[PDB]
């Protein structure tokens, strides 16, 4: 899932380069990788940020359960009983 | 957004049409799909506009273009500007 928002870019400054949450200007036609696990593009005129994470949706919720990995951005799916063992997931989302 | 399942077997959609693996092919419903050796993927073509004058303004749809415009209700052959759009 993506978003698109209008690049104002950084009024005062010289060019249109794209800023960011954090503080950080990026040249146009340039793509970045955030900190919550997504990828945005900074555009002329636009700038638009998608997740990396997919999330499985399709899976036995009775006896398996997803754990989310920041530092991987992904998830896991696996036994409550035993979270070593790994459950088969039918469907994911992204 | 899209969806990805296994491909349990070319592949087979939901509406029975068999297609080559590999391949990508438009549904009826303003979807690109996929498929791989080894899994389905569908993710739709659609922008969805959110960020608008909702009470001079309404979106809608063009199925035949997948796309929506953001118009005037007075007059929706006006366009309103839009500052967000989700896929």
């Amino acid at each position: 899932s993506c978003y698109f928002i209008p690049n104002e870019g950084v009024p005062g400054d010289s060019t249109r380069k794209c800023m960011d949450l954090k503080g950080n200007k990026h040249p146009i036609n340039s793509e970045w990788q955030t900190d919550n696990c997504e990828t945005c593009t900074c555009y002329e005129t636009e700038i638009s940020c998608c997740t990396l994470v997919s999330t499985p949706v399709g899976y036995d919720k009775d006896n398996c359960q997803r754990i989310f990995k920041k530092e991987d951005c992904k998830y896991i799916v696996v036994e409550k009983k035993d979270p070593k063992k790994t459950c088969s997931v039918s469907e994911w989302i992204i």
